[PDB]
């Protein structure tokens, strides 16, 4: 199955430390997420928010990138990578609009998003996730893990990536903190 | 709502002419395809099969090649198109590994998959939609309609797009005729 469902509440396997509102509306805090690797028809009893979407195709990355993530990428859930953050993000209308050749030479050519993670390899792990295609309120599911001594390498990567060419067509964020439990 | 749904069975909008199931398993002949905007897990009792797919962002096509298809192509609804054809497309798993750059020089450069498409406006009308991503059996769920002058010149294309590399990758196929009640 290539869906999940991401479940703010008071079940899950990750303890929320804290949410940070980045970009546009926030989501409501809560005390855990609980990851699962299907759909939930509804948001449970309880639970204050659930967010869904899919593994999918590669859109971007050319076969040379492709190999040099795969050399280096690690598995999730390693003994150490105690630590994560679900950043949820939407684009913008015009970015959507734009053909293909425009979003790649945004995304590689002009902000090198492949290039710049590929420097944070292999402390940090990461999967995407993809829901503009299902109704829902943000585009991507993007999530990362790793070990403490990775923390401050990560919030150097995030102000990067937040100043980069293909940021100015974010238009809503939000970074969910969290603890394994 | 960018999700569709075809429901082969006794109702709908347009009457089955034929079934061409023209690689690997076949659709079931219905006398109807009902269309619906928006998901459905019931389907009527007397329906043989649903088929689902959403609207999404382009994939592959350049700037370039988009003011060309803008320039030319024409509108669904079209009072004088009362032929359609459904044509539900699954692609092998060699081609869904492959990169972005590797895909697109098969689809293009060496298929000239919308450059052929191209000389087919603006006599025929078109809608892509997209399912692998939903659990589907089929990745692609393709609409086209046409007046009956241009039914000769839609057997043209097919017959070139079947003998394309791209078409190499192809694994499932059925052609589902219709004619608009
Ligand atoms: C940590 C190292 C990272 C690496 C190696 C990396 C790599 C990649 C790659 C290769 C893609 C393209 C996948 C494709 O072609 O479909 C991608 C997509 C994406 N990544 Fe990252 N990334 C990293 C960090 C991040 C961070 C920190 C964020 C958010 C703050 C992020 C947000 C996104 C988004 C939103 C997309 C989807 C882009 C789109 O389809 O428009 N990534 N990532
Ligand atoms: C009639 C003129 C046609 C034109 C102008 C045309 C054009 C295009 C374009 C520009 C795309 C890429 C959309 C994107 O960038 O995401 C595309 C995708 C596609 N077309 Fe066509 N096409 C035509 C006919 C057909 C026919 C007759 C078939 C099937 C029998 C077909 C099957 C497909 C499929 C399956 C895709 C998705 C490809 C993929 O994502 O791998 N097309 N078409
Ligand atoms: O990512
Ligand atoms: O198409």
């Amino acid at each position: 199955n290539n869906r999940y469902s991401f479940i703010g509440g008071r079940t899950g396997q990750w303890q929320v430390v804290k949410i940070r509102n980045v970009l546009g509306p926030g989501l409501q805090l809560v005390e855990k997420v609980n990851i699962l690797n299907g759909a939930v028809a509804e948001i449970p009893l309880d639970s204050a928010w659930r967010l869904q979407g899919f593994a999918s195709n590669i859109r971007y990355a050319i076969r040379t990138e492709l190999e040099a993530l795969q050399a280096v990428q690690p598995m999730l859930n390693r003994a150490e990578a105690i630590l994560a953050v679900l950043i949820p993000i939407k684009k913008s209308a015009q970015w959507w609009e734009m053909a293909q050749d425009e979003r790649r030479d945004i995304f590689e050519r002009e902000s090198h998003h492949t290039a710049v993670g590929l420097e944070y390899l292999p402390g940090v792990a990461r999967r995407l996730l993809h829901c503009r295609d299902l109704g829902e309120e943000f585009d991507f599911l993007t999530w990362f893990e790793f070990a403490p001594e990775h923390s401050s390498a990560f919030n150097e990567l995030l102000l990067r990536m937040r100043a980069s060419k293909e940021w100015e067509y974010v238009e809503r964020e939000v970074e969910v903190w969290l603890k394994r439990l």
